[PDB]
């Protein structure tokens, strides 16, 4: 059955209200596997196979003297002390489950650059990586440039299919809405709206996302909202066909 | 006088020992500003005159109920309530001197997420961006790829020249130290190292920074060392021609 999701998002995404949400989405067709990999989030609205917190949590260790900043770190370091172990607790979820639906820390960084979170993920097979962003981040031309390109970053980071989405579009007024599918969906409109800004970076910014857009064909972004369930079907043929086409 | 520099970089790429030394180091021939835009820093190594944590600290906050993760957030949107103070702090301290240095979060993405960073930085006169990373990250090929990638990416989101640098150089051996430049300032070698590798992602990676390195002439990397001094006048310089060329 056999099939690995990886949310990934930042601080305030509400990627773990999403994970949560999307696994019962799951729950009714699916044998589903939640693994926590964040050791400084309080709650979780899921039951946990693999909960890090369990090993290290960010507080255990600032009540021993570290800033909050080193702490996380230092929360990270720790970890991988039991990467192997992780590592193999996966891959038994992996193919004891049609879904593991995998957390990833809230600082998206610890994620991206300390060691544990990247080679555990470049040791995953063929994981599916989904980044989600709060609309919010999204107010002008350049917002939505970013947004695919750090999506392609994280992709090159990882090793894994990288799929951009928006979480909480319930929140969105239809004028909203339509205003973020036009800049995402209609390439060639935003990829010459691109144009208008006359500035050291309203030139440049040009010619950004208008290569990185001619060389692999671009992905389409996901709406989602775990409070709808918007976009679950979606994503779940998303899963699918990238467990197809690999 | 007026020149402004930004120190960006990732939870341990040691940007605060770099943001104090190079003061120093400025200290003989200029007058120097140090601000400092953390929030959950412990001590410093330089005289702030701008000090976000005198308004509010990451542990102040947790000694309120607030998860470590949800606690920086919730400093940086505080902060934002003191957005046009700080602004305007940074604007006479950029003209009562000839370099104001400053020392962003160390949580990176609440600098490139947040509105206060965010905003900040675009309302500054053409600053001086300095993207340092732990040598460490850099293993393999691709580790080099995602360096330029994520310093296109960063200046993209501030809107800022953005200066890849390595730090810590001083603890390299000549050996990696041989390594890392022939990787980053022969284009057409790395630039061509990216195919020996068949896969999914062994190849993508490889049209990924062949492009954005025929658009927009790429730029130098920075050797610093806050502990023997490589790379001062280098970055000096690169300060200096940027208050021209722009
Ligand atoms: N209206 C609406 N609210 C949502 C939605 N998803 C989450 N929320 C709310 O926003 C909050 C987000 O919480 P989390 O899902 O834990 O956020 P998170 O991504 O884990 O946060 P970090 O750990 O800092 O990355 C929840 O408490 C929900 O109340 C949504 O889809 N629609
Ligand atoms: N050998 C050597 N050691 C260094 C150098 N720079 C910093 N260090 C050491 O590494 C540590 C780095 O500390 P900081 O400069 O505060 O690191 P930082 O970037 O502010 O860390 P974050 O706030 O998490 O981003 C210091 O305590 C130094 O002892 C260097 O250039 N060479």
């Amino acid at each position: 059955a056999s099939m690995i999701v990886v949310f990934v998002g930042t601080a305030g995404s509400g990627k773990t209200t999403l994970t949560g949400e999307f696994g019962r989405y799951l729950e009714d067709n699916y044998k589903v596997a939640y693994v926590n990999l964040d050791t400084g989030v309080k709650e979780l609205p899921y039951e946990p196979s693999i909960d890090v917190r369990e090993f290290v949590t960010v507080e255990e260790i600032m009540r021993e003297g570290y800033g909050p900043n080193g702490a996380i770190v230092e929360s990270y370091d720790r970890l991988m002390e039991k990467f192997n172990e992780y590592l193999n607790k996966i891959l038994r979820l992996e193919k004891e489950n049609d879904y593991v639906l995998i957390d990833t820390p809230g600082q998206m960084e610890t994620f991206l650059f300390h060691e544990f979170g990247v080679r555990l993920m470049e040791n995953l097979p063929y994981p599916l990586v989904v980044y989600i962003s709060d609309p919010e981040i999204l107010k002008k031309p350049n917002d939505y440039c970013f947004v695919r390109f750090f999506a392609l970053l994280i992709d090159l980071r990882l090793g894994a299919t990288t799929i951009p989405a928006l979480n909480k579009v319930d929140l969105l007024s239809e004028e909203e809405k339509e205003r973020h599918r036009k800049y995402f969906e209609d390439i060639d409109y935003l990829t010459a709206r691109l144009k208008l800004d006359p500035s050291m970076q309203g030139l440049m910014a040009y010619k950004m996302c208008s290569m990185m857009t001619e060389v692999l064909p671009p992905v389409r972004v996901l709406y989602l909202s775990a409070k709808t369930r918007e976009g679950f079907e979606d994503l779940e043929t998303l899963a699918y066909e990238h467990y197809c086409t690999c």
